[PDB]
């Protein structure tokens, strides 16, 4: 299928037995913010779901399906992969909903719907918006969109600014500068640390912060879920050129991303930007190992590359400079493995 | 070869990409007591390893190696299947031990050593000591041993205890009880309550605790490395009759271990113990699904079975019983699974 061929069979194992588990339903579940959210996007735009026929996408415990429901579709496939189907199975039951949702075991990639849909929801954002590639999942489903079917959420914006904090840049290092000792027991260690030094700074920094570390205002990325295709996502290139706004030595890029679900009746906009209520997705940092010093009013131009690996993962290339110096950094990122700081 | 046919594809996979991060050597190499201990075994017995041949069994880094090369041995063939093998030879380069040290990449099942050894080496021990089953790849390197040649670490001893801890029991109830509320959102969870009970109850708890929790002297269970064969270790079955010397309500078992480097010169020992300082084992401890009260003076009796699964662990199976009681319980949990509650 569409999913075996892009995704390594160890990875996807480990992804849908992650999945499988009650107690990760339960943290993403308390996450406040994203379940309020959800359910007011949905309810307040009832009109989108009122008699309709209605796709979710990776539908875990079945909570989207739920207030699908609530808000009058006449019938929900709720598609998901991982042993949670199972416990979404027991609770449509339970909740008197059999006539409505109809759990489907499997691949969105690989199962057979009987009929197409007016609309597919799904929550396919991962860190960064886009770790798990749960979005080309969720783009592959619109197979079974009808011609003008919606897709909650409709669309997202990815933000990149620049930000300074050198205790967070001093952290990595003295992590790294273990590898430094030319002596740990008798041992030299030393010629790995420039291998040390590298793998901890591709580590994305997953964590909140205090938004006056950033120094110029945020680009934004949007990706359309309406129009883009599935393959648009195999590799992202996010141009950008950043008006500093405060002189100082940049450390890297922070990440955050929003969705709007833009409904019949009302646009309803999940955030995760640090000047909103934490989510469970928090920020993300790149960290870039020489920090680059810019001055108000410079110009930080350059490409936040990022390219899809079968480990349902992106590799970051971050290519930033200074334009009225010339001062450069390039830096590699593996966002499978983030240093999760809170 | 003998690893591949015990091992699922999609577990070795992860289990050796985690060992090939830098940041994961740094972490063991930091335990003080872990680091400083092996050195001290070895050299300590120098003359185990003076003008010696010596396997290495998974060498990581290859810090153990370098420790067997300061106590004289002549040649050490360090094995790694890990990519932390591409590391490893760029030490012994640096520390110009290419004459002494050959870093063999691959699996110990499945590489070949050109000569008998006089001393195997290795850290095969994971959590509650058989987490990851690399006992049995250090066993199966005995077919390079030498007869009469040594083993370092030489025996291994799992201590189990009774515990009381009223509020860890509580708390998997507290959580499940996240599932037992008829309005979720409008969404009665309830019926996954028992589902969710279950699972918790299924992961053993890392982390460390407090001495007096322990209501009973330990029963010690000992592997002997030069005796022990690959497949003693499939099904290792742990009797116990505990003595207790407190009374109150058990909740469970408390697991850790011990070594012994039985040299020629010394035995060295590197404890786990909650009586010693934490290392990066901590301990582990097992729940009962419902606790037995028990008096001071009385008898625990009972059995752990240890059963060997394709991923890289154990299926644990506890039976207990107050003898002058009557009153049992049973747990099965997976090893694989832990909760790290630190
Ligand atoms: N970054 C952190 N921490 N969290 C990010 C949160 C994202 C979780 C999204 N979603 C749950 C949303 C749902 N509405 C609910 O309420 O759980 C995950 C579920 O989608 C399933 N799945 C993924 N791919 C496919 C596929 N190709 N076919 C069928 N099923 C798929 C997972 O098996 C998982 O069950
Ligand atoms: N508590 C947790 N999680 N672990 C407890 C610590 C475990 C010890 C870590 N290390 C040894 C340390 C080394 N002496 C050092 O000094 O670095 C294990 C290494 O054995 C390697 N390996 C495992 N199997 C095989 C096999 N069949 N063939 C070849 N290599 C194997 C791992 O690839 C890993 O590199």
């Amino acid at each position: 299928s569409v999913f075996s061929e892009r995704t390594e069979e160890s990875s996807a194992v480990q992804y849908f037995q992650f999945y499988g588990y009650l107690s990760q339903q339960q943290n993403m579940m308390q996450d406040y913010v994203r379940t309020g959210t959800y359910q007011r996007a949905i309810l307040q735009n009832h009109t989108d779901f009122k008699d309709k026929i209605v796709l979710d996408v990776g539908c875990g415990s079945g909570i989207l399906s739920f207030f699908a429901a609530q808000a009058g579709a006449r019938k929900i496939y709720a598609v998901e992969a991982s042993t949670m189907a199972q416990h979404a199975e027991v609770l449509v039951k339970s909740n008197n909903l059999t006539d409505r949702i109809v759990v489907i075991p499997g691949k969105v990639e690989e199962v057979s719907l009987p009929e197409q849909v007016d609309i597919i929801i799904s929550e396919p954002m991962g860190y960064m918006l886009f770790n798990e590639r749960m979005l080309e999942s969720y783009l592959h489903a619109k197979k079974y969109l009808k011609p003008s079917g919606n897709m909650f959420p409709t669309i997202g914006d990815v933000h990149l600014a620049p930000f300074t904090d050198e205790q967070l840049y001093m952290e990595q290092f003295t992590k790294a500068n273990f590898w430094y000792q030319p002596s740990f027991h008798g041992v030299d260690l030393s010629a790995l640390r420039g291998a040390a030094v590298d793998e901890y700074f591709r580590q994305p920094v997953v964590d909140t912060f205090d938004i006056r570390i950033l120094m110029a205002k945020s680009v934004k990325y949007t990706v359309n879920f309406l129009e883009a295709k599935e393959g648009d996502l195999h590799r992202i290139e996010i141009p950008f050129k950043f008006h500093m706004l405060h002189s100082g030595l940049v450390h890297g890029l922070a990440f955050w991303f929003d969705v709007a679900f833009i409904g019949s009746i009302m646009t309803v906009w999940l955030s995760t930007a640090p000047t909103e209520p934490l989510t469970h997705w928090y920020q993300v940092r790149c960290l870039f190992q020489s920090p680059l010093f810019a001055k108000a009013g410079d110009t930080l131009s350059g490409t936040c590359l990022l390219i899809a690996n079968k480990r349902q993962s992106y590799d970051i290339s971050i290519v930033a400079q200074v334009d009225q110096t010339g001062s450069k950094s390039s830096n590699l990122l593996d966002l499978k493995n983030p240093f999760f700081r809170y």
